[PDB]
């Protein structure tokens, strides 16, 4: 045993968790929100749109220690996503994404949120309608990744038939993203 | 990453998943039933006994488009299992069997159901009284098929001490299909 | 198929499985209290205070058939532990440890219980505060052992947010358990 090494997807964990985030409200009082995911080095951010609906000034902290403001580029109701800003530091730590990577059912995911961090892992039960997943999905983890076990992004974890969790394809949450940069809200 | 694969279960996946087939009922009204799982060429089918239960007209349907009508061929209320028939036009999926294989606690499992397809992972808990695993077993799920990482049969997931599912194993369910066979109905 | 050889953590299972044993209290009734770990050849054993609180005469169970009266050593409210002690006949099953092995984020662990015996699958969701994972924590289990992919003791299964179990670090655990041996119950 002390020659060998234990099976494990930390490596996924260590390329995917630095980029999920912690997102806040503070009102006036601080409240957790939920997680998100950041996208890219501009410093835009993915997450549900519920965690943001209520949002008097909405505050994002990484892993490492930063805390940013984030200013709200716009939503999607009918994904429930939402897109947020922030500057970016010269170093922003990014959530690896492989737009040639195809989904297979069966593919092993882990479930990235940031209520420290709490990471779950499921494999892909249908292909994305939305991915579906038996990795645990709860507030805890909404607007949190789903990655494989390279760590490359696979879907956004969202809420709203039992025992299952739902994920945004990566796929269809990069187009959105990009829709929602360009103009705001779409239709 | 763009280079390596993703840790996976689709070989299994897509061994055993075409044999999985949804189960309904043509009143007179279309419902869904349950899920099952085609043993052989001849066309036998197994699945729950409550699943078909009370069904005026039974209705099978693969993965791949095709549709027959079944025949009950006799049920087990003890083991709650049902074998059905229907013609195999030339050309049928059945489910890989290994009778040479012996099932091991810590073998993972993929619990195969059709409400599109559901698919979730665990491991044996305990070896079969009748198998344990703590794959997500429910009614969308229910009569389907386990099976193990190489895509051989493992149990028939079946409903009726929290947090862990059941399967008839495949060694048991061979029998019992034959024995329906040969006569129906056995004590 | 029939070449191969499936996926599994039966390695796991029969390096760590045997040290797992069944607790009980004989009343004057016999009651299944919990699961219990042998941690060496002294004869010590590791399990939830909760388990032991109310037991006029606590009982062991191993899984070879052997049935051993065990007394209580002392216990940890805060971290919910007890020892237990029992003659050791020679030759006594021990719970693999590794003091050098570093818990690490989505590491594969097997929670193993007595309630015959049922393991139940997941990962290391947060390195331990307690360890946390997605293994299926229960009375079933509780008190029983987390081990990896290798058979290694990661930690000992708790009772006392959804969707997550605990379970006490093994290098906590080791300490614990060394001065409840030194003294009795300690703060």
């Amino acid at each position: 045993s002390t020659d060998e090494t234990p099976a494990s997807y930390n490596l996924a964990v260590r390329r995917a968790a630095p980029a999920v985030v912690n997102v806040y409200n503070r009102g006036l009082e601080i409240r957790t929100l939920g997680s998100g995911v950041i996208m890219d080095q501009r410093g835009y951010i993915i997450t549900n749109k519920h965690v943001i609906n209520d949002a008097d000034q909405i505050i994002v902290a990484l892993q490492d220690g930063r805390v940013f403001e984030a200013l709200l580029v716009g939503s999607d109701s009918l994904t429930d996503l939402a897109v947020l800003k922030i500057n970016a530091t010269g170093g922003l730590p990014t959530i690896p994404i492989n737009a040639r990577r195809v989904p297979h059912i069966g593919d092993v995911v882990l479930a990235i949120g940031n209520p420290g961090q709490v990471i779950t892992q499921g494999i892909i039960s249908a292909t994305g309608n939305f991915l579906q997943t038996d990795a645990s999905i709860n507030p805890g983890n909404s607007g949190g990744a789903l990655v494989n076990s390279l760590g490359e992004l696979m879907g956004i974890n969202t809420l709203s038939p039992e025992g299952i969790g739902f994920a945004i394809p990566f796929q269809l949450a990069t187009k959105i993203m990009d829709k929602l940069i360009r103009d705001g809200r779409v239709i």
